[PDB]
DNA sequence: CCGCCTTAC
DNA sequence: ATGAAGCCAAGGCGTCCTGTAAGGCGG
């Protein structure tokens, strides 16, 4: 099992959150940011402690009070603006139906059989609802919803005949799984995702647009660059800009973009089927929690994706008999499928 | 202790303070400044004298009388203006509850337990009162209230039902702490900040507006730009109505609200809350890690305060002051890591 | 401590008398002498 | 599981 | 079309520019 080359193309393909300012005078402009140099104070534990306690007074009471200047990219809502319009697109398809790579006719026919048996025995409703709940509740804005008054989602589906399906003040109206379930369009959009996953050459496009009402001069939190950086210390540049934003040029002027992979990471935050399960995890191989640096589904628990996929031939002879229990095994099938929906380096053996 | 990756996010979030000129017509224009050049005397000690000694040899009576020109940004109130109006927003959140990133399951559960025990034993009334007290007395204006006739502050909070909260002339009326606990709305807005620090996803937004009554074309003092390698005193700016305006900083307005720290070794006046309780006037650090009253000496004794906060009862000069300081730093802080 | 004074003076000058305001310190060949410091009123 | 390993405009 | 567009002097100092993670390979 696990051939020396097995891979998968992701089914969910989102890309971007372009921000726009709207003035009462209803016209849109790209949201702009400026590089701002600011004067902090010497606050790092390293500057007043060597190992593991006090240094000899090189860090004296005066030397710890010299203001250290830094530089950050600063984005906020301009004064006299009505709200922020956040534009974003998703396209759901069926790449999980076939492995991208080769080298095992057995594993290839096993995985396509498992997808088909899963589909038939327990429908796409669970994963579809989980992936659409966080697209229609502003999970993909990441932190811009926090300390906001109100935000409204409007998504233009395709292929679709009717009107743009809309979600009003989400903080209050749409809290629970039920609240999303009892508006008249929820069924149709869950069904066109189920169509997209179930059918071959399936496609469900969602052009999403979020209205976001922030307080006066409120700060915007876009995504940040990685930039592996080092030349020397004295001195490449006294500045060395901390907190650089990921940006694109809209209408000839630069604007922050809130990632593309970051947006994708927001939609796939559905995994609450791990040994303990307090909060949902980013669907991954080792169920890693980015903050609070640990791995639930460590490959010693035997609940990681490479342990679970090696019991696939098992799940074939459990999806055949009657009837699959609501306990862990349905969750294992869900987690396996959630991983086939995103991943594609199911190879280890070195790679 | 100090587990190499321990961060906290903000629990108080201020913004830029946009200035406006109000005319007797009751129309508003963005305040504007101009970079004017001026002539001063040769007044530097290191121009008439060398390294701590005597006159150089060439700084003669004629050479010291040549006027040196400089360039400064100049912001005054335009003539015939009624008053100045300053507007910004604050957000109080429960993000001190648990750390942003911790990297350690033990130090996390310790700090979560400590915040819980603090909340239960000592109410948020003290910190909430201290933070609100210098949003309603206009400390965020810094120097614009000095040499001013009158300044009035109006809060529009959220979530709210009722009419806006008002503080009239803040020199005669609202001097002391008991002046704030008066007529109507004080207790109702100190509560909702305690709720904002108590409840998970607990949020209290305030939008503050102030009116400055200054003398005839009086000097306005915004926040200045650091940017170094001519113009001394460059002002921080934004664009309102497609014209440049001074702003009085985002980080400076957070520094003003967080001048609550008068628990440092003895006490004189409140400092801006930090790890090594730095003072700006005299360039010394109070709460220097030698005194054992800095943040990393107090944080590494979390279990000691967990032991004391369990049973009755805390001595209200040392432990409660240290716990106030710890929470005050958690409301602000990030990053509390080591090696 | 604080003391604010609003000072107003009234100058009675002869007919078409010259007023002497502040002069601008200039950047600096073209001709120009006596550039005045100004503000915007009404 | 353990140690070896460099240079920057 | 007729002619010219004057000069003189200077350009301050003090202080600082954060920290965490994140190997291949042969043995």
């Amino acid at each position: 099992k696990l051939p020396t080359n097995l891979a998968y193309e992701r089914s969910i393909d989102p890309s971007d959150v372009c921000f726009f300012v709207v003035w009462p005078d209803d016209r849109k402009t790209p949201l702009t940011y400026n590089s701002r140099t600011l004067l902090g104070q010497m606050e790092a534990k390293s500057l007043a402690y060597d190992v593991s306690g006090q240094p000899i007074k090189s860090a004296t009471a005066e030397a710890l009070a010299q203001g250290n200047p830094h530089q950050v990219d600063f984005c906020h809502v301009p004064y006299g603006a009505s709200h922020i319009e956040c534009s974003f697109s998703v396209s759901f398809s069926s790449e999980l139906r076939q492995p991208y790579k080769c080298n095992s006719s057995k594993v290839k026919q096993t995985l396509v059989q498992l997808v088909e048996l899963y589909e038939t025995k327990i429908g796409w409703t669970e994963l579809a609802t989980r992936y659409l709940m966080n697209i229609c509740n502003g999970k993909w804005l990441w932190k811009n919803t926090r300390k906001a008054y109100c935000w409204n989602i409007v998504l233009t589906p395709w292929p679709w005949n009717g009107e743009k399906v809309g979600f009003e003040d989400i903080r209050t109206n749409y809290t629970s799984r039920q609240d999303f379930k009892n508006n008249k369009n929820w069924s149709a959009i869950v069904e066109m995702i189920k169509t997209a996953f179930s059918s071959t050459d399936g496609l469900a496009i969602f052009e999403v647009r979020a209205t976001l009402h922030l307080p006066t001069n409120a700060m915007v939190r876009p995504s940040q660059v990685f930039t592996e950086k080092e030349a020397a210390a004295a001195a490449a540049a006294a500045t060395q800009n901390s907190r650089v934003f990921q940006s694109t040029t809209i209408d000839g002027e630069r604007s922050p973009i809130l990632g593309a992979f970051k947006t994708g990471a927001a939609i796939a935050t559905i995994d609450d089927w791990y040994p303990e399960a307090t909060e949902p995890l980013r669907v991954g191989r080792f169920g890693v929690h980015r903050e609070d640096v640990t791995c639930y589904r460590h490959p010693s628990t035997g609940k990681d994706f490479f342990s679970i996929l090696q019991q696939a031939e098992h799940y074939i002879e459990v999806l055949s008999a009657n009837k699959t229990p609501a306990q862990e095994t349905i969750n294992d099938m869900h987690f396996l499928m959630a991983n086939l929906i995103k991943g594609g380096m199911f190879q280890h053996k070195g790679d």
